């Protein structure tokens, strides 16, 4: 049971609010959309369809009622444009900021456009929210910001040298949010996501994440490549745990704001054992090569989620094996 | 005898290089231009006259020869446009990046404009220089990067939380420069300036610095305002020490790069005593109210400049007294 999360969702159903989700047509954003509409929230969505898709919006339309879909206003637009940010902020109570161009290799190859979307666009959105006096502000940050700190598990207070432009941009979101608390009284929550996965995570394109990438390949019968020796390890985190942490953050008591939380489950899986689990799960639904290390890439990752457990009553419920089992049916339909 | 600095300066007289100076129409920038043309260098300038002034350029042309001036190619333009950055980088050897919007209180009122010039702009210039493979890249950092850290004097390796939107931008400049060393092998030198003063430091405008602001006010018989009890203290640094550090850094050996250096004198002067020293030096060239602390002010500021002295052979030869004597005539003229 996710008991605090249950309570807060009950509050929201009784007294519905207006939410802004940026990055709404993406993986996490469209999952957030799905959950908030199922709670009868009024949602304003902003996306530029850079890495996101019209079809993710279509899918969510089919998963919620007509009345629930009638409360969603989608705005095609770009967080880089301050005017657009100010416009979509109007009457908003809660901000969930997911719009960014992710990927560590992407930041290395084009630190410029990435800087514009992940720093300028984050600040545009943070400033507009402040000026609009929204009730809350929760933004996607990154475990990549631990960088080369060798300690396991990772605790929020202790970060190393950033190994990529992506690590920098997400770090800078954190520092702007802390300064906004200091200088305007404007209190936010940054969510350091660790390797999120699940439905509507894009399997296609040069930057696809390992889980949908591999699922896609295992299904096609293609080669499954491993960047390095496969001992590189991660805390894979099923999207529902992320959806919990956003909603808990949006309604956090004030003393729990102006903080950073790890968002994960606390487990460590190497690339090797994941190759296993994925094959296993897909094969129950009836259907290997080493290359060099990926540069900028973090070696090992396991979160410590005590802080979120403590301060927000976060209850991570779905672990890597069940999450894969929950996701593979989606990948089949989508890729059939 | 600044033997190292004199040595380097004698070499440049004999073997001219091409320098790019951003923020060339500004205080520190036009001081750098004056010095480099006097050494017969080739200088490309870039400035959008946002806080800088055509009249500073006109002034530098009065101080150098036709043939020296002939070697200054001036571009009116904006570091926020990447094409403009790459265009001024062509054939450059040494980059002196000074273009930015200074001022803590400016950044509190308008964090977006400050971000755009100080982060996007900086990154455009760093990226263009990396792509053009210049020999050296030296940028204007800030003592605001010390943030809330309680050490005093300030030493480069130990910094705290940044305390305003401006301070975030200047810290992010050093972070990007370190990640660029790490990821592309492009080694830069960041110069944490402390309270620079001297000729062509603008005395006019809401954001004028204390020494020119007070100087203007004393000449006019305007009220000299002291924010606080006047015991507040700074490590005021005459421009020629800053010019010195820029040229030592441009010609630094490789092991001296990817490093930050404080640029100041190492001395601490109070606001009360400064008012006294500005009065005295203006009086030999023949011709006060107490209000509340500026908010987000820093109480005491003083650099440890050991690392510069050691690694770069810096000589902080002009102290505040001498510097104010040298500057006072420039203000008298500029004002009558
Ligand atoms: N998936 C993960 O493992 C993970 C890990 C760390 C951080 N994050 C962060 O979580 C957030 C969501 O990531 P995701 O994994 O859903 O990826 P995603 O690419 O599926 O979604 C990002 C969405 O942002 C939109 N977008 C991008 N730039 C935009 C702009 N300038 N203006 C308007 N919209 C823009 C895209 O079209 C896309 O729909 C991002 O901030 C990302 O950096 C995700
Ligand atoms: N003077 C000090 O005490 C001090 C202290 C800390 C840091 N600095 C830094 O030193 C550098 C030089 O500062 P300064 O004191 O001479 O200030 P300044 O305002 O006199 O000069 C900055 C110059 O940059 C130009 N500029 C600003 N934005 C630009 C843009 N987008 N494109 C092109 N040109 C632009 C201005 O027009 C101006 O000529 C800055 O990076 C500043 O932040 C100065
Ligand atoms: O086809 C692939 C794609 C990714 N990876 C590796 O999987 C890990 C997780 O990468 P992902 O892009 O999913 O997330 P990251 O940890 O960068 O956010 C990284 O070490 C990648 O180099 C891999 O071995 N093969
Ligand atoms: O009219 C003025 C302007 C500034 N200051 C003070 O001078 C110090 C340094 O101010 P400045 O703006 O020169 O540079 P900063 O330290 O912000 O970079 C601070 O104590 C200010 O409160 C002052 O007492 N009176």
């Amino acid at each position: 049971y996710m008991s605090r999360y249950e309570e807060i969702t009950q509050q929201l159903i009784f007294s519905p609010k207006t939410w802004l989700i940026t990055g709404v047509a993406g993986f996490i954003g469209s999952n957030l959309l799905e959950k908030l509409l199922k709670l009868n929230q009024v949602v304003i969505g902003l996306d530029n369809f850079s890495t996101g898709h019209q079809y993710n919006l279509d899918e969510v339309k089919t998963l919620v009622s007509t009345e629930q879909w009638s409360r969603f206003c989608f705005i095609e637009g770009d967080i880089r444009d301050l005017t657009t940010c100010e416009q979509v902020m109007k009457g908003v109570d809660h901000v969930l900021h997911q719009a960014a161009l992710g990927s560590v290799p992407r930041s290395i190859v084009d630190p410029i456009t990435t800087n514009a979307t992940n720093i300028t666009g984050f600040l545009n959105i943070l400033h507009a929210a402040k000026n609009a006096q929204v009730q809350s502000f929760t933004y996607a940050a990154s475990s990549s910001t631990y960088g080369d700190h060798p300690a396991l598990p990772k605790v929020e207070e202790n970060i190393g040298n950033p190994l990529s432009p992506y690590a920098v941009t997400k770090y800078v979101n954190e520092i702007y949010a802390q300064v906004y608390a200091r200088t305007y009284g404007f209190k936010t929550i940054g969510l350091r996501y660790f390797n999120v996965f699940g439905r509507r995570q894009d399997p296609n394109g040069a930057y696809a994440a390992v889980i949908p990438k591999w699922t896609a390949a295992m299904l096609k019968g293609d080669d499954v490549y491993i960047n390095g020796d496969g001992e590189t390890s991660r805390d894979f985190c099923y999207i529902d745990n992320v959806i919990q942490m956003n909603i808990l953050s949006a309604l956090a008591k004030d003393s729990a704001k102006d903080n950073i939380y790890n968002v994960a489950v606390g487990d460590r899986t190497t690339l090797n054992e994941l190759s296993g689990y994925i094959y296993d799960e897909l094969n129950l639904i009836h259907h290997i090569k080493y290359r060099e290390f990926r540069s900028g890439d973090v070696r090992h990752s396991q979160a410590d989620v005590t802080k979120a457990i403590d301060l927000l009553k976060y209850r991570p419920n779905i672990k890597i094996r069940e999450g894969l089992r929950l996701s593979m049916p989606w990948y089949v339909r989508f890729l059939k």
